[PDB]
């Protein structure tokens, strides 16, 4: 991959999680500010998702660790667990809303 195909893949997924986010009508506000894309939880915690994009990985702050993604079976699988970037997304959102956004159907 080069840095224009990542930017491609990675505008294509923070599109995908807002407009997966509005679908819902979720409690959940985001924010884009050049790399970074912040959810923002009624609660006032956060999910912060930012673009390394020399790497060519997507990386996620929870409130307890980091995760790096990379781009694989077109999807963004974690380099350590192997888990699947959205889904992970989903179960983070329920915990720290109480509500249900689905990304991957
Ligand atoms: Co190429
Ligand atoms: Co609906
Ligand atoms: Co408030």
């Amino acid at each position: 991959m080069n840095d224009s195909e990542f930017i491609q893949l990675a505008d294509q997924l923070y599109q995908k999680i807002e407009e997966k986010i509005e679908e819902s009508g979720a409690d959940v506000d985001y924010d884009q500010n050049g790399s970074l894309l912040t959810l923002e939880f009624e609660n006032h915690t956060k999910l912060i998702i930012n673009r390394q994009q020399p790497l060519h990985q997507v990386w996620l702050a929870t409130l307890e660790n980091g995760h790096h993604y990379d781009y694989n079976n077109g999807k963004w699988i974690d380099d350590r667990s192997g888990d699947e970037f959205l889904t992970f997304l989903s179960a983070a959102i329920f915990k720290q809303s109480k509500e249900t956004v689905d990304f991957t159907e």
